[PDB]
């Protein structure tokens, strides 16, 4: 909605004429993972406010930025600060950047996010390779593809069964081994809820019964739009808290030093994404 | 902003009265043709066509109404339905059903093309719709949202008896005596908003929820119809099997079209 | 603001109310359908129609009543707003924010629900222990949009929505009441409505672990918790939801009355600053 094809094109063209960079891979940084932009080399920064047609920031803190550069050698463009539905953005604004990435000539999207753990076996700071998703907003009509289809992007009714690239998953699992980590790289299903409130125990139990392994309030729309455009997609959730799944466990004690360990866990995810650039196929 | 109804009662009545004075036909039955089943209109006798663009207040397509007799029965047939995924609000989607009621229709037949969730189902099957699951409805996308007009129905219409019991018995028995190679399957249709297809994980929740087939239509129309007091029955043509783990059609539509014709005889009189 | 109210708006309303009433309420009660008879038990009552009150959404019935109930200063809302009537949730929950800025610290919610737990009988009272916010899952959450920290957190916890202390005291007051039916306890699921559930829909609500279903309340509770209001509430079971294909107005007036009297009794058991 709201944007014409020309808008997307005008934006891609503007970016293309104001940077010499030509990215192949786009990375969307989740909450706490913005430090990935510091890992880029020969970086060139664009504040959203400079970029024509880019949705204005409505939220506290600085407007986000698009950072171009190389990540372990690979030509990348990186979004720091994503738009969320819960902040009152429509989905067509949330996913505006993904369409622009396509027109930039990007062929791969990496998504990161911070998630609540639903699978009992997960621990705070685990990384979960996303194998699949459940789109709750989507079932009810909040789907970023709603409205007339543009065949210049893709098909009317795109398949999502193969959303998370199988080759990249095999290669993530295989690269993880060489890094010799304490814990295994987890694999499972991300469920999107609109938020912003956190789940009740009842709601946490439904989400488990539905087969979700991790929950958050982002990502899925970007992935749907990415696949519509024929982008290759892989992604990771950093598990930032275990979701409370019983009333007995409302005998709960908080330890505020869970935030130094979380900087370390974010850092591990940032460096794992970085290294995986070696394993993405070239165009 | 969601479900901001632009239609007054007067608008619905103006449309019904325009159609009533531009054709002598007086339908008892309205039939909504799903994707690939528009050829049902060729079966009508004594037909008159109205393009949607010609009829007042009717939503514009991106479409026609055909009146006629189907196997002797006074019908109105909708060829080219509106879908939520195209960006139509549900009050535009179900506008035709309001109009049909004011035309005099007492029965709605809904047909659609669906994905198979029940593993028993095969491509080309016909599923008699026993019940539904309205996922959009749970969250707010219900075509009855807004002030209720008692001229149409109650504030809180019951939906447990949505798919007429008698018609389900007569469809099961009429099929039996057609002696078909395939059994007439029966189950729950789940509506999702669309337009993207299900992931393996979403296909599995839909199965867990007890749905046998999935699609992106029909349910709003059924709800509006029951609000109005219409008898309802319907069928899904199974066009694909939904992928549920991590690993021709023209003829089958024709079989449905012909089964719908035959079943006109089983519908009670007004 | 577009699609909402600013802090200034809610404050303007609360200040207006506060300079047009003598009452300073501690407890707010939002009455469900058929349960508004409590308002006639308020002493030193003072009544405002919604159209009287700045920024208040106009019902399309509906009033606000301040007074004392069983020794406690209350504000009572008769004729709540529902999503199915076409109201956005930021209108539905507008009064809860006003109540907070009035100085209320406790919200009592009642509603009329369909029974999904097979054990529940028509006329039963269910103490709400938890909820499932179906519309919340998909976008319809009253906190959607810009957040003001004068009300609460960006990502508020709802694990503890239904106050544990009141829950125990309700159970305890019921035991001493001598009532013959047990006081039921379970999860309320909100559906947007207005159409009632199919058999298939009822069965998913059951599999999801919900004990009773209705079309209200959850939004008010979320906004209340976001505000730090203490919350407890009750569902009167008005019908058993048809759960299989097998397929009274005066008994429900008595059952409603019983709920009204239970809320009035419990005024005495709410903590007091
Ligand atoms: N990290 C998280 N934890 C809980 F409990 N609920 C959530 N909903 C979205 N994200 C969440
Ligand atoms: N035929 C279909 N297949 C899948 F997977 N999803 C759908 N959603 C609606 N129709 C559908
Ligand atoms: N009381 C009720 N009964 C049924 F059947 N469905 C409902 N949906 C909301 N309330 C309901």
């Amino acid at each position: 909605n709201g944007y014409t094809y020309e808008d997307y094109k005008n934006t891609a063209e503007w970016l293309l004429s104001h940077t010499k960079h030509r990215p192949q891979v786009a990375i969307i940084c989740g909450s706490g993972l913005g430090g990935l932009t510091d890992k880029l080399t020969q970086a060139q920064i664009f504040d959203y406010g400079e970029i024509p047609n880019f949705p204005r920031s409505t939220v506290p803190g600085h407007a986000g930025r698009l950072v171009f550069g190389f990540l372990n050698g690979r030509a990348c463009v990186m979004m720091q600060g994503r738009f969320h539905m819960y902040e009152g953005y429509p989905l067509w604004k949330v996913t505006f950047p993904v369409r622009v990435f396509h027109l930039l000539g990007v062929d791969t999207l990496v998504v990161t996010n911070a998630a609540g753990g639903l699978n009992p076996k997960f621990e705070v700071g685990d990384i979960m390779l996303i194998r699949d998703h459940i789109n709750l907003p989507g079932f009810s009509g909040q789907n970023p593809l709603r409205g007339p289809n543009d065949e210049r992007f893709g098909d009317r009714f795109p398949a999502m069964s193969d959303a998370y690239d199988r080759t990249m998953r095999q290669r993530a699992l295989s690269t993880w081994k060489q890094m010799g980590e304490q814990r295994e790289l987890q694999e499972g299903t991300y469920v999107m809820v609109a938020g912003p409130s956190f789940q009740t125990v009842a709601e946490c139990r439904v989400l488990q019964k539905l087969g979700a392994d991790a929950v958050g309030m982002s990502t899925v729309p970007e992935v749907i739009v990415a696949r519509h455009c024929g982008l290759r997609v892989f992604g990771f959730s950093l598990i930032t808290d275990k979701v409370i799944m019983d009333y007995e466990s409302l005998e709960k004690a908080n330890h505020e030093e869970v935030l130094a360990a979380g900087k370390q866990a974010a850092q591990k995810l940032e460096q794992f994404v970085s290294i995986l650039m070696a394993s993405i196929p070239l165009p």
